[PDB]
């Protein structure tokens, strides 16, 4: 499997957080929760707020401590005052296995989880399950089948991992 290495510093995340029971069957409340935020117009406000600390917008997959899943749809924002309306988060720096699924949202990007999700298990020592792990969908057509989502899988002494000696 395909992936680069990335370092992020710590980043202020501005938008909305929505918690669900299972983290299973959410992927049809993610669905719901997506489609809301662009009919009720939030998508288009979280854009302009956009700072391009990253280059898109963030669906991140955040642990709950009482084994609760949110999925939080973001922007990398300036700290300035949008907590009146909106979530605001930290997201602590982290190093990041990054990931690219190619084609069209959402299936490109639920297949290639999949594989993702079986590629790191033998990484078990070096993912950070309590750490967010998130998409990040950049500008460009999502129906194209050449539209590329990153996924970015939070990582930590990847560098001791035997496979890279
Ligand atoms: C700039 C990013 N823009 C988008 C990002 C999106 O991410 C999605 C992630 C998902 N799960 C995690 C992978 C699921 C299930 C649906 C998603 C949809 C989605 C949700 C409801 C209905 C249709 C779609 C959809 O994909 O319509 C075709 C684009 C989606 C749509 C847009 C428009
Ligand atoms: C509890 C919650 C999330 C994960 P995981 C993961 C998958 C496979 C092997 C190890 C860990 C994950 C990844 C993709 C989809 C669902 C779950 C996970 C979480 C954070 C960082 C890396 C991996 C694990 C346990």
């Amino acid at each position: 499997m395909e992936y680069q290495l990335q370092q992020l510093a710590s980043l202020t995340l501005v938008g909305i957080k929505e918690t669900y029971e299972n983290g299973r069957q959410a992927q049809q409340h993610i669905a719901g929760f997506w489609q809301r935020c662009y009919q009720e117009g939030v998508i288009a406000d979280l854009q302009l707020k956009n700072n391009g600390d990253l280059a898109g917008i963030l669906g991140l997959c955040i642990p709950e401590l009482d084994g609760k899943m949110s999925y939080m749809i973001a922007v990398t924002g300036d700290n300035s005052a949008d907590i009146a309306k909106y979530d605001v988060i930290t997201l602590a720096s982290s190093k990041y296995m990054v990931f690219e699924a190619q084609g069209a949202v959402p299936k490109a990007v639920q297949q290639k989880m999949e594989e993702v999700h079986h590629y790191i298990h033998q990484y078990q020592a070096n993912t950070v399950k309590s750490a967010p792990f998130f998409e990040l969908y950049q500008d460009g057509d999502t129906t194209s089948e050449k539209y590329i989502t990153e996924i970015w899988m939070p990582v930590k002494g990847l560098e001791h991992h035997h496979h890279h000696h």
